[PDB]
């Protein structure tokens, strides 16, 4: 986990998640990586710890495409896509 392995997941997003033109394969990759290919503790806690200011670079975004982030790829997630979803007690 990077702040930019974090990238790859809304950065991808952000062409929709700011700007609803479509999700692409990418966007989902991205997210299932985050998610499900992260693996370890570090790309667990860590990575939301880098969440926070990615989804917090949303500049003219829409929050409504923040939950659907996650659904258009298939990752129901106990944690969220919020900002402040709490990153420490996700394990």
């Amino acid at each position: 986990m990077t702040c930019g392995q974090v990238q790859g997941n809304l950065a991808q997003c952000i062409g929709f998640l700011q700007k609803g033109g479509v999700v692409p394969p990418s966007c989902c990759t991205g997210v299932k990586n985050i998610l499900n290919s992260s693996r370890t503790t570090a790309d667990r806690r860590a990575v939301c710890s880098c969440l926070k200011a990615a989804a917090g670079a949303v500049r003219g975004i829409n929050p409504n495409n923040a939950e659907a982030l996650p659904g258009k790829c298939g990752v129901n997630i106990p944690y969220k896509i919020s900002t402040s979803t709490n990153c420490n007690s996700i394990n």
